[PDB]
């Protein structure tokens, strides 16, 4: 349904504390919406951290 799940469109690796590593075609859910960077949870490992919004695709499904 309508939600805040995005898909990593590029490979990346965790760096800061609450960070999250994803791949070029991975799927992650969003926990909140800020602006430049958002906090999401990768279902591939039930983990969660930051995700560059400029390198991802946000969908509500």
């Amino acid at each position: 349904s309508e939600d805040i799940i995005v898909v990593a469109l590029y490979d990346y690796e965790a760096i800061h504390h609450e960070d999250l590593s994803f791949q070029k075609g991975d799927q992650m859910v969003v926990l909140e919406e800020s602006g430049e960077w958002w906090k999401a949870r990768s279902l591939a490992t039930r983990k969660e951290g930051y995700i560059p919004s400029n390198y991802v695709a946000r969908v509500d499904s």
